[PDB]
């Protein structure tokens, strides 16, 4: 079969802690002797409308922060601001720290989210970095500080820390350097994102995954040039496909025997005609949150 | 919006091992000093076509089993078969054993699956046990012995151990007592599942989830008996509701003030007259249980 699959979250669960400053509590990520968390933990409800973060942070001391790993309190021995995050130095190192890296994910790429509440892991799901730099996640009150990550041979690449839910229900956050993805700001305001687009490379990978798993009703005897495909794709708010993206689909094309441009012609027909009550891999819409890597990993190992 | 979400898998990852007999390898579950795994690990590829498990197990000794946590071997000191599983006693009690229970889930219930290969966890996803006793999973060669589970208050309830991929691409397995879900058997044969039906309980949970989010156009001024609903639902390939299903809907019914039977009358009208959108599609979702809805609406 074919399902949306997240990385096993164990390596990340062992890093989640709770951070409290006054009456504000959120999640933190404890790696070696540092705890990372969103900086708005230092704000009161009144500060959040227009916070002068450097001004608010200089008024805090080490004992202002209560850090808890389960029932155990970790003593904060230093603090510094890391863009929209705080870096809290603690007096003990996390023995459960995996091999890790901090990466800045690009639009179209996917990652797993470990949703946490009060320092306790609660759920794990897969998300994609949207072209408009939001993520379509599922986060409730207390989820700030939850992280997004990928795993490669026991190394955890952390790429996202959660901060905000927009009025439309989509989400905004930062990388682990504290830099927001997109034009968002950590202030208590209603913020709109730019117009989103469909991740074309991922839709094509998902159509290849459908062929690999028996679904091929949408295929046709036609072909298209890359430019003619891109003209139709842009008309429907889909990202243009570059020659680099065609090359990425090489392995999936060689596996199914379907040329990349032949799959583009099938997608062009789907965009123009529609699905007309039919389904692809159980879905009634074109799915764009599976990368070619996600498809290859799930079908081949 | 709603999405499939799995439980954090760490407590289960700490229990995954690999079990090998000859060149046949699969996954096992290590809890305290016992390792549970599919009994077909004792078969060569040719033995699987028509195996006599009792006879095949007589010639296996404790020294025949290679159990590994990573590349660390755990010595087997006892073995027994329990239905379609093997229970191997090992010389080491797993320090990472969470608080746990073994449960046999009912059709319609959801659970997380930790797909494993060679004892190494690879991915996690949420599955629903279909009324035909299959799951629409994603499994490759080497996935046998992967487990399904739910976590409630740091207690892991194990409910599924993977054994087979049917010719239609759906999957079959057993509970942690080795009893298959459905009429399947552990042999290398093409087996067919019965025709599947829609999980009525979960469609009702999805309607309550829509009401919780302010989408309530489909509610009507009538009610139905459970029997009248069951008779109409079966004409639409929907499962009949049981007293347990009505009980499970208790919290959602109290939260919205919609009696379960009043919601069945709304669903009955949707079935007989069609659909407009709900949350906000024309297709009703049947893989989110009443617990899944509460978990994503209330937190
Ligand atoms: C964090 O848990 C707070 O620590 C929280 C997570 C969201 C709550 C619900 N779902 C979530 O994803 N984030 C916030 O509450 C942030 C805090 C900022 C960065 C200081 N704020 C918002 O997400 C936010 C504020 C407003 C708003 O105002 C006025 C109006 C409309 C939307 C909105 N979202
Ligand atoms: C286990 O990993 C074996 O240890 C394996 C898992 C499947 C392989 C691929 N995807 C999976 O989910 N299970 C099997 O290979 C089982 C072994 C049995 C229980 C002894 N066999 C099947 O799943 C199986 C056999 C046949 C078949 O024959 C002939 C014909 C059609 C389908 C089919 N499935």
């Amino acid at each position: 079969g074919f399902r949306k699959m997240a990385f096993p979250s164990g390596k990340v669960e062992g890093c989640m802690v709770q951070v409290t400053c006054g009456t504000t509590t959120l999640n933190g990520l404890w790696l070696d002797d540092t705890v990372y968390c969103p900086r708005h933990v230092i704000c009161t409800a009144e500060d959040m409308l227009n916070p002068n973060y450097e001004d608010l942070l200089i008024r805090k001391s080490n004992h202002s922060f209560l850090v808890q790993a389960g029932n155990v309190q970790l003593r904060v021995i230093g603090h510094s601001m890391q863009n929209c995050l705080l870096r809290l130095k603690v007096d003990t190192s996390n023995p459960k720290t995996p091999k890790y890296k901090f990466v800045r994910i690009q639009p179209g790429q996917t990652f797993s989210v470990l949703a946490c509440y009060n320092g306790s892991p609660s759920g794990v799901y897969q998300c994609a970095m949207r072209p408009n730099h939001t993520i379509k996640g599922s986060f409730l009150n207390g989820s700030c500080g939850s992280v997004g990550f990928n795993i490669d041979y026991d190394c955890v690449s952390f790429c996202y820390m959660h901060h905000m839910e927009l009025p439309t229900g989509v989400h905004a956050g930062t990388d682990l350097e504290g830099k927001f993805y997109g034009p968002f700001v950590d202030r208590q305001t209603a913020q709109a994102a730019g117009t989103d687009t469909t991740i074309t490379l991922n839709v094509l990978a998902w159509l290849y995954a459908a062929v690999i798993n028996g679904d091929r009703w949408f295929l046709n005897r036609f072909t298209t040039t890359l430019n003619d495909f891109n003209l139709v794709a842009m008309k429907y708010n889909y990202e243009p496909l570059t020659q680099d993206h065609v090359d990425i689909l090489g392995p999936l094309s060689a596996q199914t025997g379907i040329a990349v441009l032949d799959m583009c012609a099938a997608l062009k027909e789907l965009l123009q005609n529609g699905m007309n009550g039919r389904t692809i891999l159980g879905s009634t819409i074109l799915e764009d949150e599976f990368t070619p890597f996600d498809v290859v990993r799930q079908c081949s190992g």
